């Protein structure tokens, strides 16, 4: 409910489906640790990535596995991958919708914050 | 020298080349009156639209026919165009640039405005 | 049904709400006629602007009215609005979701297509 | 000459000036080392980053960091950076340009490989 990631596919007009997505959160020691990951539905939608109790403020790195996504697409990708690095800075009850169209050669990627 | 236009291919990573551009002025009937045209160039631009004296304050659209371009590529588009319709003040600024990415089901339009 | 409508806010990372969007369709006489119209809610989102009955093949123009929603914000913008041409096939996906991100000197629309 | 960055600011219309930027090439042991910097000059642009000869085949990441020029302007963004990854091939285009598009919620890199 909190984190919402969605991905679109810009050459077909489609949801781009079964994308591997992974989260991690920056810890104190400026690492990144592991925090959620999955793959988008037939909407390009990835849900419950986590919970409001666990979506503390932070800084956040969204890795999209394009290559994969691509390839089996029948498309060598120029992008290795997608990343979106963010920082809630925000507690409460925030919603992030982190959106990402996709292209071989291009992404662009945009957040919606509601309350 | 007082309207460009910069055309990108964001599927292919090339400019965009041969892209037909027209401009229109509004009329003082509301209807839309051709202005001037062209294609860009090897490098995705447009140079020579118009002149500073022919270009007047009013309210312009720029339409770029996106459809032509990704179907001499074999690609099935969405857009007809991209577009853009921006207002020209004699106390703004003095040139402008439409910048505008484009892929088969996205684009962007920008107004690049500067002295 | 067939078609949704939604507007974001690229500066503000918001939905954008109450925002006015015109739909028309060209007519066999190369005029546009208009075709259905609504606002966006809370989620800016537009819904229920036409049915399958009525959503025929044709050229359709989706004109978003971004600039009351910039002067509602106090911001007097470059752009003066943001207008989405597009052609529905038959032999194609049926439900198009047309996304739109603004900014007072820019805007990115994506489409995504669904059977 | 084998390596340039081009950042447009989409809120304000207006090249992206004083934008810091990192490259990094991936080594053989899969770290990143630091390959080249620089910042954006007064046309959005960054030229002169590396050459012919240092710029071999091989894994590169460009970041830009679009953080501070958001904080610069009093604005306080959602991205920490903006970031591609790509790989340069000798057999093909040898002019690559990473051209990015920037809101403090939303952002475009695009990869453009020319010859």
């Amino acid at each position: 409910c909190p984190l919402m990631v969605k991905v679109l596919d810009a050459v077909r007009g489609s949801p781009a489906i079964n994308v591997a997505v992974h989260v991690f959160r920056k810890a104190a020691d400026d690492t990144w640790e592991p925090f959620a990951s999955g793959k988008t539905s037939e909407s390009g939608e990835l849900h419950g990535l986590t919970t409001e109790e666990e979506f503390v403020e932070g800084i956040y790195k969204v890795e999209i596995d394009t290559k994969s996504y691509w390839k089996a697409l029948g498309i060598s990708p120029m992008h290795e991958h997608a990343e979106v690095v963010f920082t809630s800075n925000d507690s409460g009850p925030r919603r992030y919708t982190i959106a990402a169209m996709l292209s071989p050669y291009s992404y662009s990627t945009t957040a919606v914050v509601t309350n």
